[PDB]
């Protein structure tokens, strides 16, 4: 387990800097509470567990060392309801308990497998892992309080796809499903006991700005799925609203996404989606003190992380980098892997005019996308223009260190 | 009497805490008093008790009323390049109270209420007093000799009026006058003047903690001080340590503090701030132990609430609330303490006694009707008959009697 | 050859040890501690190696040595060395150990990062010998210990401190974990000592001295400049009370309170205005409280200015704090060039070429500090800034880049 560690750092840097990876503050959270509560559920939990979402619209997911489940954004097209989606990542989820990748590779070669699952993000098991997957999969995912058929129809919905199209989807290549594999599933959700489990409201909201804000290919947000939202439960009506009012804010059409948003940001003036999607509209409209106040208003302002990563983009576009500043320099400590708080640090820094600084958080960008000798390289520059002997010097130097014993080490 | 006014001041002074912008750092308002208090004993003309106030306000102005409440603005620091010209701000104002100056000006002609809000208007940032030529050629020049008796600089005041003319707020409340205070400076004596350890470093965190608009610690001030006297580098240093704490660069604070925390460990300031850096990287037992270990521990307020802050974070209540409770008895005032302590109560899960201790924030800031209003649903909690009854049906009455004055 | 290969890894050591281990690189102690290292390695026997001593900052007791005749010495040494000849015993035991290469022996009949990791663990705050290793190394070394003028029974009295200190104490001196001690080694030591005629030698005033800043300047843990040690000094010998007035004067600088450091130092001052021990002193008062002016006048009056190393660094550094920046730049040019190993001097050149607004020269004065320390790929990245600020076929140009490549052969002898 040291080394798998070690090795998922490695390749999520590399999927980082190469893979198109939806980076999204509401979208990474859900993806990550969500997927965190089955882990809690999970047995033999050797790692933390960290859940990507790539923008591809061929629906795939897989996963590797140190508990990293890459999920395509496809994924919620394919989902209707919120227990399909978690179904897949119980899925994952299992692969990695089980270690299943780990003993394929036991029975040159690193960067051979890397290429691999880099190949697999950008637009195989065999069926005794697969089965196993399913196994521990949905008591997992039942123990998490979600709906146990969800996963045979949502394999069965695989099934029907793949004769009444072309060619399958990719996710049957890597999880391949014969009849057997699906017989097995829907005989053992027939085994427990019946749930009936409402998709959260959080999952209609991920859907809506997953299909919406990060469109591509197959992966539109359509008129028909919004109107058949508007007839739907009290919560897919607010993501079809919302849905609404992203899309009007896509469209610059700031005024009308305003008065869409209006019912529901008074209905819950502190939710977070609504936030967020407010403080576009006004950034969108030069109107940064009303995007300031609004955030600054938020219950959950300082405990929360979207709500945070949106006032400092705020107070930067309002002229008060300093502001932000405080803001991206406590963020940064305490998110370090999170590479939207750096680059916005670095647009800090780069107002105030603040160079090594500047160059300082560029390089947690870079190294984040495994390009550490870039980031080497700008640690570096920021090493040669503070004195010898400096708190910084000593500081971007002990970096450099840092980044050294990553690269010595692959 | 004395008693009317004393009272007066300490309503005008519950006004003040309630709306105006005071800054209640234990380590400012500390400085604040203990050098207003030295000043004070060396004039005999005093009625009454002082007490001095820092407000948080960029426009510089300076005001005094009944009860020896002085207010000073926080834009001072910027403008009092030495210990002594602050002090000689202080030294004419505290001349304006001891011979009741503003009191001779109202015995001429609603009217304590309308005083009290022009009060705000000049002490808040968001109509004013105004004194004759006389006045305040009485307040100066007793108020040199004032500063020198105290060990200042007499030429500090002339120095400060100049720098206002040539910038033409404190003007409107306060040549002639201005060519007298040059007049009088000089005849007396020149001094040796050498501002204390702690104005350097009160003056660091009043601009670079409470900064605002024009009071701002600025990279021009900071780089002059590590080339001044072995007094203002330390300040500088603790300056830029304060102010990469404020940006929450949080191990950069660390580091640059160290040198000054391992050259005077036993050092208040110090101590304050390794306490904010150790809570703000969640080490909370790092900083109660070293604050255990501190000399001064139970005989300095400030280490006192850092201690007993500390104690909160470390999910520690109970030794909190045996800290606070002894320091609200001692700094009844202090709206500090009665915050920590109603924040240890509510952990406690001692309802009553949160209520009770809410309540008094709430009088210290003039709300009294509320503070009733708090002591009255803890008295609601507590048996009929309890001594705890008995106290909070005590402290309403005392409450009712101060509204009824006004 | 091997003497070659040897060198060439003794030189990637010491890089090791910039880079990681806390060395002292003052320029007196670093002159004085070579100064008495040499004297030793001139009365030794079959030297084929130049040698150079370093010092750790470090308050555990520890010394050893590897390739290219390196010594290391932990500043502790000077805790436990009472005088000058038990100093000089211990390093007369390293050098020893490096002319018999015993280090050399082990690895050649049975690992390079791993044999430099060690070394640099010993140093921060495990290599260990045969007792043959160091029966030979105790004889050897103080036969060299008093032909070099030295008392041949400081060796065996500081192995004797050392046995003592290890009983008592809760945990042993490291020292002796690299060079163990049993008492059939310390009895040996006794009998080859007691062998020759007796030899009461007066410690060099440079030891009494050297020993006084390096506990009151390099002050660390238990490696303190004691009150009791200096009221012990002031009553001794014509040379140990003057090295009490010289660390009084050193912490009394060391607290900012210059004005009582310049009384102490008044009279030694007075009485010997041309050694450079307390000329160095002389200039850290005076730029401490904004005199740098005078400071200059006394080192350009200096004699032994255009000869000792210490003096030409004080006054290059008194230009600087002085506001004549190409001064320095003057002095500093020739230095680093007669002293390539001295770190202090590029990190001086690079701070005068900064004030200069000569941005290459900077960098690369930067660069040779940087490839002294071992962080050759960080040395090669701002030679390439500086490569880059000047024209393409410059003598610059040539030069930057040129100095690339040799940090570039340097750099895959060992990668
Ligand atoms: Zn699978
Ligand atoms: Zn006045
Ligand atoms: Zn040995």
């Amino acid at each position: 387990i040291g080394q798998e560690m070690q090795m998922g750092d490695y390749y999520v840097r590399q999927l980082r800097g190469s893979a198109p990876l939806i980076n999204d503050p509401l979208l990474t959270q859900y993806i990550n509470s969500l997927g965190m509560r089955l882990v809690s559920h999970a047995n033999s939990v050797k790692t933390p567990f960290h859940f990507f979402l790539i923008n591809n619209d061929e629906i795939n997911a897989f996963a590797f060392f140190g508990g990293n489940v890459v999920l395509h954004s496809a994924l919620f097209r394919y989902s209707d309801n919120e227990s399909q989606l978690a179904s897949v990542m119980a899925h994952e989820i299992s692969h990695v308990t089980q270690r299943h990748l780990a003993r394929a590779m036991e029975d040159t070669w690193v960067g051979a497998l890397g290429s691999i699952l880099l190949a697999m993000a950008s637009p195989s098991f065999t069926q005794q892992n697969e089965q196993e997957a399913d196994r521990i999969g949905i008591q997992v995912l039942q123990r998490s309080g979600f709906d146990p058929q969800a996963m045979p129809t949502f394999l069965e919905k695989l099934l029907d796809q793949a004769r009444y199209s072309s060619r399958p989807p990719e996710i049957l290549l890597t999880h391949p499903l014969p009849e057997s594999r699906l017989a097995d599933a829907r005989n053992r959700a027939n085994q427990m006991r019946p749930m009936v489990v409402q998709s959260s409201e959080d999952f209609y909201l991920a859907k809506a700005r997953t299909l919406g804000m990060y469109n591509s290919g197959r992966n539109q947000l359509t008129s028909d799925l919004l109107d058949e939202w508007a007839k739907g439960n009290v919560r897919q009506q607010r993501a079809a609203q919302y849905g609404r009012a992203l899309q009007a804010m896509e469209a610059n059409k700031y005024d009308e996404a305003r008065k869409t948003l209006q019912p529901l940001l008074a209905a819950e003036p502190g939710n977070a989606w609504y936030l967020d999607l407010a403080t576009d509209i006004d950034l969108g409209q030069n109107k940064a003190n009303e995007a300031i106040n609004r955030l600054k208003n938020a219950r959950d302002l300082r405990t929360n992380p979207v709500l945070q990563l949106n006032l400092a983009n705020a107070y930067l576009q309002g002229g008060q980098p300093q502001e932000a500043a405080n803001i991206l320099n406590r963020y940064t400590f305490n998110n370090k892997d999170d590479s939207n708080g750096w680059d916005l640090l670095a647009q800090a820094e780069a107002a105030l005019n603040n160079r090594d600084q500047e160059l300082a958080a560029r390089a947690e960008g870079y190294a984040l996308a495994g390009r550490l000798d870039q980031a080497i390289s700008l640690l570096s520059s920021a090493s040669s223009q503070v004195k010898l002997g400096s708190l910084q010097q000593a500081r971007y130097d002990a970096r450099i260190d840092q980044l050294r014993q990553l690269q010595e080490r692959f």
